[PDB]
């Protein structure tokens, strides 16, 4: 709950990880900000990278498929650096069954998951992975936060916020 994670540049409550244990993993491979995976993607140029990159788990929709199987669930992810920016991790199978009840606010490490098909009508950057190891629960996010601010109406801001960095919003100086 306090002082910074090297990786993640996130402080972590009640941490999962070793220090040592993290740069292992770490090791070798490509640090990815989640905003730079839209466009790697796009220029077709991230299947060549061992890569890795990290979510705060702001979201969980554990939605209807049942499809011959077979139940999945996603997660909306923002690093708490770009706010703006969110990906969407797909959890089949395996990965589901195995951490689908992952609690939100959960800072998480994703290793080389695979681009999804892109369906018509998104902006959107959708991922799974075909392996639970992928998948690094590290802890809790201390800072996952709202604008402390008042929509200037009534109602208080709504906008999502890292409270180690700041406090209010972009909307409220
Ligand atoms: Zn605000």
């Amino acid at each position: 709950q306090y002082h910074v994670e090297k990786f993640s540049g996130l402080r972590i409550r009640k941490p999962r990880v070793s220090s040592s244990e993290m740069e292992r993993k770490m090791n070798g491979r490509k640090l990815i900000r989640l905003a730079q995976l839209q466009n790697k993607i796009a220029t077709e140029k991230l299947e060549e990278e061992d890569w890795v990159t990290f979510g705060v788990i702001v979201k969980k929709i554990t939605p209807q498929s049942s499809n011959n199987g077979k139940t999945f669930s996603i997660w909306r992810l923002n690093d708490l650096k770009d706010l703006d920016k969110y990906i969407s991790l797909f959890l089949f199978g395996d990965v589901h069954k195995e951490h689908w009840k992952t609690d939100q606010g959960t800072v998480i490490g994703l290793l080389n998951a695979n681009p999804m098909k892109p369906k018509e009508g998104t902006d959107e950057v959708c991922l799974s992975v075909d392996n639970p190891q992928k998948v690094l629960l590290m802890g809790d996010a201390v800072d996952l936060g709202t604008c402390k601010a008042r929509k200037k109406n009534g109602d208080p801001c709504t906008q999502m916020v890292n409270l180690n960095d700041c406090e209010y919003c972009q909307y409220h100086v």
